[PDB]
């Protein structure tokens, strides 16, 4: 195999892990999120969901992950809280806040339906890649990761497709879902060349 080949070092993020698994708690963060931001400042977006099918569908959104800096990422357990964070939904329904992540169009879709949550002001990374590296490929979040910094996305995964509403969280899970919001953030913030 070529060297291009190669399995490249794993994304590991290495700040602020912020695990919350309580309603109110959460809104606060939230409320701290948007202190700490700027109309139009992006964060990293993703989320996380159990293996097994409900109804037909996907297992129900479990987890949140919001990406604020290159040092801190909030991980929202909304999968133990009673009632959604009504902190944490208008900052997702807030367009003062960009997120950013691959398939989130999806996210999108399936956040409103767990939740009835409408996300606001989401940005595909695919595209911001083909347009800002002036080419036009087809991404993934871990081929952007790549040939961006040089590294892979962590894969073990009896972690990434674990039982993601299983209270509490184990680290792996917690680094895992940690470093697919930051690598979202760092993507788009690099991305910003001219
Ligand atoms: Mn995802
Ligand atoms: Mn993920």
């Amino acid at each position: 195999h070529s060297v291009f080949e190669d399995d490249l070092p794993f994304l590991e993020f290495t700040g602020s892990i912020v695990y919350s698994y309580d309603a109110s708690d959460c809104s606060f963060l939230s409320e701290d999120i948007s202190m700490s931001l700027s109309d139009g400042d992006v964060v990293g977006f993703d989320m996380e969901w159990p293996p097994l099918y409900n109804r037909g569908k996907l297992g129900k959104v479990a987890l949140i992950q919001l990406c604020v800096s290159e040092s801190k990422c909030y991980l929202f357990h909304v999968s133990s809280m009673s009632v959604f964070p009504q902190g944490l939904k208008m900052l997702l329904e807030n367009k003062a806040v960009k997120k950013a992540g691959v398939g989130i169009e999806g996210d999108q879709w399936k956040l409103l339906r767990d939740f009835d949550i409408k996300l606001k002001n989401f940005v595909e990374l695919t595209d911001v890649a083909n347009k800002k590296l002036k080419c036009t490929e087809t991404w993934s979040l871990n081929s952007l990761v790549k040939h961006l910094l040089g590294k892979q996305l962590l894969k073990d995964k009896s972690i990434r497709c674990s039982n993601w509403s299983k209270f509490p969280l184990t680290e792996d899970q917690k680094l895992y879902a940690a470093t697919d919001a930051y690598a979202g953030f760092i993507i788009y913030r690099n991305l910003e060349i001219l």
